[PDB]
This record gives structure tokens, sequence and C-alpha cells, in this order.
């Protein structure tokens, strides 16, 4: 299996391609310094037009934590995935307390990579260089792999996806300014061929 997650949706026109491409996750971004920020109400609405198919995630930056864990419950999500700034402590305190969290990092963070090290359910990993030669840059990621739950970010595209998956082999992939038309729009098109891309390393066609 190969968990795909498509984060930072703002419409219901990504949405409808998310749920055609048959992505894991959708990701809806509360977090005001990001160009795919969405208030509370509109995350609930949202939220609720998506089904039981696909996990929801409100996806946090900068939001105090038991704020973030009020705005979880209140949207209706299926997962609280924490940005790289949140401590650890508030990893575990968020765990505690909700039944599904996602701990992101990067690499250059030097971040403990065992999964589940604070609580969370899965690690996001972000490598935002590794795609930034003509070729996936595996050696970025190879023994610092995860044995756990992880998805590989870094910058991922339809252009780049199958390369990086072929290499890394990761548990799941997530995605976002590689499906943009726009900052905060997401390009239905770029939606299906990453999907395809992706899909094609373990099933072509």
């Amino acid at each position: 299996a190969m968990y795909i997650k498509v984060c930072g949706l703002t419409d219901p026109h990504a949405i409808d391609a998310a749920q055609a491409a048959h992505v894991d996750a959708i990701g809806f971004v509360h977090a005001p310094t990001s160009p795919r920020h969405l208030t509370p109400p509109h995350i609930s609405t949202l939220t609720a037009t998506v089904d039981c198919t696909i996990d929801t995630v409100l996806v946090v930056a900068t939001t105090p934590i038991a704020d973030a864990l009020a705005l979880a419950e209140s949207t209706g999500v299926s997962v609280l995935q924490l940005h790289g700034q949140y401590s650890d402590d508030d990893v575990a305190y968020a765990a505690a307390r909700f039944p599904r969290v996602w701990r992101a990092t990067s690499l250059s963070a030097s971040p403990n990579l065992t999964v589940g090290a604070y609580g969370e359910e899965l690690l996001l990993l972000d490598a935002p260089q590794a795609g930034s030669g003509h070729t996936w840059d595996f050696a970025a990621l190879a023994h610092r792999r995860p044995t756990g739950r992880w998805l590989l970010a870094g910058g991922l595209t339809p252009d780049n996806v199958a390369d990086a998956i072929t290499t890394t082999s990761p548990w799941g992939v997530d995605v976002s300014s590689g499906v943009e038309s726009a900052p905060g729009v997401k390009d239905p098109a770029k939606i299906a061929a990453f999907v395809q891309a992706a899909r094609g390393v373990s099933c072509p066609r």
C-alpha cells in the first residue's frame, strides 16, 4: 500500500478532484501565515463534504495546542497534524486528548525519527531539497527512513513522485505545492496526474 495525502485544499473544486483520484487523505490548513489558511467555519463546512473513504486532517502550525485540539473537535476532522514548531510535550499532550495525532518534522531539524516516540500515530518527514536536481536524491532519506508509519514530503510533484517512491519506498506521500496552479489553489489535473504517477509504481497501466 502507498498512502496518498493531498494537503492544503481550499475549495470543493479541489475536493472533487481528490475524491475522483481516490486519495487517502485531505489536509485543511489552519495557519494564518500560510496561503492555504482556512478559518474555522470554512474548515467545518469543507470537512463535512468529504466522504468516509478519505481521512480529513486539520493541519496547524502556530495555534496554541489546547486551541488546536478544540478546533479538531469542532471541525470534525479525523486527524490533527502538528507542524514542526510544536514541542515534543505538545505532541504528547495532544495524543492523550485526541484519537489520531500526526507529528510533522523536517530532516534539517535533526528530528527524532522513531514513529510514536511522543504518542503520534504517524510521522510526516519533509525533505524539501531532495528534489532539487534532475533525479530524486534518495541518499537524503536512506538510513533515516522510519520503520513505522510515515509520510514523505519535500516538494513532490507529478514530475518527481514516481522516482521518489521507487527509490525511497515510503509508507506514504504528502503533496501540496506540487499540485497547485497558485498558492492555495489546487489544480484538478495535477492531482490526477500525481496520483497516476504515484500508483503507477506498484500498479502501472
